[PDB]
Parts: C-alpha cells; sequence; structure tokens
C-alpha cells in the first residue's frame, strides 16, 4: 500500500502468533518490539536513541508479516513504548519513500 | 525521488544558509539536529526517544530544502545523535512510504 505520513505510520504486524501495531520507521537500523515471550535463543543487546541506550533480547531468524508481506529476520525486544518496525524488516517488503 | 532502505536514508539539507546530513525519518513527529545555529526566538522544549527524554531548543517557520525541495517549518536543536528529518517537514515534501 501507500502510507501517508499525516499521523504515525502504524500498520499491523504478526510475529510470535500475535497481531500488533507497529510504526515503519526509516530512522531505525532494527526492529524492536515491546515486551513479548517469544521462543527461542536469544542474546543481550543495547540500542540506542534519543535519551540514551536500553537493552534488549535480540532473537534471530523470527518470522514477522507486515501488512501481509512475510518477512523474516531479527528482531529486539524491550520496554518501547512503541512497536518499530526498522528497515532491516522494510526492505525484505521492498518499502521504499518517495516524493 | 524514491529512495530504498538498503543503507540509512540520509541526505543533504540546506537549513539557515548552511548544509547539514540528516536522515529521513519516518519514525520522528518532530525535525532534530544537533546543536546549531538559527536566527528568531526559540521556545524550551522536551522530546523522547527510544532511550528517554532530552531538552531540544524549538524554532518555528524555519526555511529547510531537503534534497531540492522547500519546506518551512518547526526545527528541534539539541543533542540528538543523528540529525533527522521528521514527519511534520516530510509531509511538506510530499514523502510517503511504499510497498
Ligand atoms: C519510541 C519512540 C519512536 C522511535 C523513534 C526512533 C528514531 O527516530 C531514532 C532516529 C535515529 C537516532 C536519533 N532511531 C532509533 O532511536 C534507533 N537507533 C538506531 O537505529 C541506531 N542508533 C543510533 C544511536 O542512531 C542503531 C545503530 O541502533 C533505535 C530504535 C534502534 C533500532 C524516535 O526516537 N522518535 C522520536 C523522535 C523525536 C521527535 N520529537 O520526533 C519521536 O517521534 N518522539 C515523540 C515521542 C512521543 C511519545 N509520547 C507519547 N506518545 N505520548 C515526540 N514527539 O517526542
Amino acid at each position: 500500500p501507500q502510507i501517508t505520513l499525516w499521523k504515525r505510520p502504524l500498520v499491523t504486524i504478526r510475529i510470535g502468533g500475535q497481531l500488533k501495531e507497529a510504526l515503519l520507521n526509516t530512522g531505525a537500523d532494527d526492529t524492536v518490539i515491546e515486551e513479548l515471550n517469544l521462543p527461542g535463543c536469544w542474546k543481550p543487546k543495547l540500542i540506542g536513541g534519543i535519551g540514551g541506550f536500553i537493552k534488549v533480547r535480540q532473537y534471530d531468524q523470527i518470522p514477522v508479516e507486515i501488512a501481509g508481506h512475510k518477512a523474516i529476520g531479527t528482531v529486539l525486544v524491550g520496554p518501547t513504548p512503541v512497536n518499530i518496525i526498522g528497515r532491516n524488516l522494510l526492505t525484505q517488503i521492498g518499502a521504499t519513500l518517495n516524493f
């Protein structure tokens, strides 16, 4: 679809067998999801931005569907206000910025 | 232009008659630039990111040229790790996300 930027670009995703809303975020290298008990081997990571850093659990090769488009990759799990879909998954769905 | 997301969507902007590099950021409500000089009064504001909240200077109705495209809007100045063009100016240049 085409997603305008008048409001936050929130879409539905499916991850770990749960449906969630997430922000399509061209300013995020990685994908960060709210606290969720995903199965799998996870390892520690710190990620940063405005305000500093938070500790997250990194999971690899996690299947994620974004608005009906399948992706598979790394998801970081931690205490975020908004689920964030980053470029690692946005490229897999062929998302572009256009103007 | 159409911009893919294999690399960070960094572009050159012109602001207060000087050139800066910044990230086209659909995950940002607002436009935030590292410490730099702009004319006019500013208002103190707080904004939030992944790591917490920072204090910024809010400048209104600032002309900014983004990849050749003219916008006139609010620019926040403060200790962001990456200069970011957020939705307040992306909507002005008619940017959308597409997949
Ligand atoms: C969880 C909040 C949304 C997330 C985005 C993330 C973002 O824009 C930044 C942009 C680059 C760094 C400055 N990206 C990030 O912070 C991401 N960082 C990165 O991609 C990289 N790290 C760094 C240091 O660049 C890699 C190397 O890890 C991080 C999510 C890990 C993948 C962000 O910080 N948005 C802010 C930007 C500032 C702004 N004012 O626009 C925002 O919209 N803030 C709202 C928050 C509203 C919350 N309040 C509420 N809803 N009631 C606001 N107006 O303050």
